[PDB]
């Protein structure tokens, strides 16, 4: 009771950007991404909403969270976990009040929780180099992404795990295209065209009366939620500095183990791979100023002012990182 006294504490944090998610990670006994998931599911009031039993909840919750990989240092239920409550404070902001459906909800919380399910610690591309069945079942296209989602919709069919077993038939179809849509675009490779998308919206930006977003077909709305979840992906440097360490400490942890299994082929060890050769410091500010902040600062426009203190964060972290290297 202690120690759930204490969990229950951080978890009333829930809707702020800074969650001390490895600390809910050690204090629900590994599974940040169970307990942060009915939360959410609860604040929501999705259970309600959606008719899902408690019990089956949990059950698919636990199941999904034993697909992560609890031996990969970055891609592993507590990253899963940190994306689902990004996504679900990014949600909330004001420029989207009431602008999504509870099943646009339902579908973007889902995508986040399941979009990287059963990640081997590698990517597409060292998949794709060394002949993997992966790769060889997906045709060497978003090999990984195509994985998590086929991972993630497999284990609702298993014993008590169809959370969505009270949807109509046509909440379920459109539920499943959203998701697939969702956690397709959280591809690297379709990053700068995804980039590209978004600054157009922006440009070309209408608002409501109530001076929020206007998005009246599926192919801008669905654009929102995957640029959405693709930024709660990418949100580790738009934390504050102790978390964002500790993440960067895992992906380097993660790069490296990859960089040895390639070296150990023979084959060129991967950009920031090699242990013996990786400026951290200076991979990090690039990886801000080429990939994070061109993102973040079109999120920030798209939603202007809601995420100008994310991109101040992100502006000083950046500024953090770069005093490391003189
Ligand atoms: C974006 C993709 C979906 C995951 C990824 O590759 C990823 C996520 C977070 C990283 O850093 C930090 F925020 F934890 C990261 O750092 C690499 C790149 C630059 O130097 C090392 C890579
Ligand atoms: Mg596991
Ligand atoms: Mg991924
Ligand atoms: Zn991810």
């Amino acid at each position: 009771t202690e120690q759930e006294d204490v969990l229950a504490k951080e978890l009333e944090d829930v809707n702020k950007w800074g969650l001390h998610v490895f600390r809910i990670a050690e204090l629900s006994g590994n599974r940040p991404l169970t307990v942060i998931m009915h939360t959410i599911f609860q604040e929501r009031d999705l259970l309600k909403t959606f008719k899902i039993p408690v019990d089956t909840l949990i059950t698919y919750l636990m199941t999904l969270e034993d697909h992560y990989h609890a031996d990969v240092a970055y891609h592993n239920n507590i990253h899963a976990a940190d994306v689902v409550q990004s996504t679900h404070v990014l949600l909330s902001t004001p420029a989207l009040e009431a602008v999504f459906t509870d099943l646009e909800i339902l579908a973007a919380i889902f995508a986040s929780a399941i979009h990287d399910v059963d990640h081997p610690g590698v990517s597409n591309q060292f998949l794709i180099n060394t002949n993997s069945e992966l790769a060889l079942m997906y045709n060497d296209s978003s090999v990984l992404e195509n994985h998590h989602l086929a991972v993630g919709f497999k284990l609702l069919q298993e014993e008590n795990c169809d959370i969505f077993q009270n949807l109509t038939k046509k909440q379920r179809q459109s539920l499943r295209k959203m998701v697939i849509d969702i956690v397709l675009a959280t591809d690297m490779s379709k990053h700068m065209n995804l980039l590209a998308d978004l600054k157009t919206m922006v440009e070309t930006k209408k608002v409501t009366s109530s001076g929020v977003l206007l998005l009246d077909n599926y192919s801008d709305r669905i654009q929102v939620l995957q640029n959405m979840v693709h930024c709660a992906d990418l949100s580790n440097p738009t934390k504050p500095l102790q978390l964002y360490r500790q993440w960067t400490d895992r992906i380097m942890e993660e790069f490296f183990r990859q960089g040895d299994r390639e070296r150990e082929r023979g084959m060129e060890i991967s950009p920031m791979c090699d242990k013996h050769n990786a400026s951290v410091e200076k991979s990090q500010v690039g990886f801000i100023d080429y990939i994070v902040h061109p993102l973040w600062e079109t999120w920030a426009d798209l939603v202007h002012p809601d995420a100008q203190d994310i991109l101040d964060t992100l502006e000083d972290n950046r500024e953090w990182y770069q005093s490391t290297i003189p």
